[PDB]
């Protein structure tokens, strides 16, 4: 399963075989990843999450895609949870540091939202991120999500509770 | 038996199999306005849909991923007070409830909510309590305001019910 983005960009459904290269991306970006809700070791842990999401990807309450830029794995774009009757989904994402600042995540997100909206599966796209994560809040604001609120101490990470912004975008 | 005391009049009893009969009858009795509620699924009507719903929730309750309490007023079943979901890692829970029409406007939810939150907060396993309700539900919004919840935001078209997508207010309270 491929979802086209541009002539250099595409979205690929996460595979078992992607794991060796994905875990390397995770290791390489660990300093950024451990500060974001999108969270914590071994390669088996990475394959666990991938196999876990393939199962959800099939049965329809999550999706896990990988951004490939000129046939190179650049990052991760997913629907964390999916509410099929509400037609809502929560978005998880991150990009490899060396790929930042090109509009890659933005083009990927817009393409993935567009794909799912015109098939009628999802119309409400939600982002939750730490108030203090500048990069995550930028992805939301940069992609025309509306800030719906601020959830006080909503998420535990690294020994403390964090305020979380909720953003949403409706595409009918 | 798990019982959380509320008053000399009120208590919360963990839902069990044997409650299903009277619960189903209370659902039927209150079908008209429950139809607008987010807090009872509107595709569970038959006594067997209800049992499967309660059996599912008894299991979530035991594991700590939800709670389902029945409100008892002088030995009569008055309504339901739930944590629709619990996130153990966040110590956060989403509250759902409804009362039979004849037990409404008496302060029963206020008392039951204060008792539930205190019970869970005192022990330190849930600190963040959340109410999501439709913007257009005046009673639900009032209950959140009387019970020391703060409006955190408004989710546009978050909830599909009766042919349409509805805006929902999110309220929270932190205890501890």
């Amino acid at each position: 399963e491929i979802i086209p983005v541009s002539t250099t960009l595409e979205l690929r459904a996460a595979d078992e075989s992607h794991v060796p290269a994905l875990h390397q991306l995770v290791l390489k970006n660990k300093a950024w990843l451990q500060q974001s809700l999108d969270q914590y070791t071994s390669q088996e842990e990475t394959r666990k999450h991938v196999q876990g999401n393939i199962l959800l990807h099939q049965r329809g309450y999550a999706k896990m895609y990988l951004i490939f830029c000129q046939n190179e794995m650049a990052g991760v774009l997913s629907f964390n949870a999916i509410e099929p009757i509400n037609k809502a989904a929560y978005i998880g994402y991150w990009l490899d540091e060396s790929f930042q600042g090109q509009g890659i995540m933005s083009q990927s997100l817009q393409a993935l939202m567009t794909h799912y909206a015109r098939r009628g599966d999802i119309r409400r796209f939600v982002i939750k991120c730490r108030v203090d994560n500048q990069a995550s809040n930028a992805v939301a604001r940069r992609n025309h999500f509306t800030l719906e609120g601020c959830m006080k101490q909503a998420e535990y990470l690294n020994g403390d509770y964090h305020d979380v912004n909720m953003y949403a975008r409706i595409i009918d």
